[PDB]
Parts: C-alpha cells; structure tokens; sequence
C-alpha cells in the first residue's frame, strides 16, 4: 500500500516545450508535463492539489 | 514555450498501489506514481523541487 506521508518525486533526463522525458522510483522513463524553469537534471515531485 | 509561474495539474482516471492513470491538459492519458491520499477524481500537480 502506498506509505502516507511519503512525497513523489521523479529525476528530468529529457525536457522539450514544457515537456519532460523522467526517470521515476522504480527506474522506468516517462513523458510529462512539467512547469516552466524545469531543465534536464532536475528534481519534481507529484502532489495532490 | 512553457509560461513561467504557470502550475501544471493532470485529473486522476484510475489509480492502483501508488500509480495513478491520469489525464493531462493535452487530453493525452499516462501512468504516473502518485502519492497516497489520491484517489480517482482527485487532481495532482508536477511542481520543482
């Protein structure tokens, strides 16, 4: 079950027009959205609003 | 480009152990790890750390 408390965070390995290549947790690459002033090396985090 | 200042939120679809299918601005639908506390229907932003 997902731990309470714990924040989310994935490393930027590619960003392009507001949209990030990641490497989450578990290793696996993904694209999303990421906000302005992101660059590649980056750290962001997924949190509910 | 990517405003600046401007917050990046995508709708939560359907979730299981930490990872969230979610939907972006774009309409676009992806798996993401999300932290506990979200449920189905709950909105998640991708903020800098």
């Amino acid at each position: 079950g997902p731990m309470p408390g714990k924040k989310v965070v994935a490393r930027v390995e590619e960003i392009l027009d507001g949209v990030a290549r990641v490497k989450f947790e578990d290793g696996t690459k993904k694209l999303i959205i990421a906000p302005e002033g992101v660059k590649v090396g980056d750290v962001v985090e997924v949190k509910k609003v």
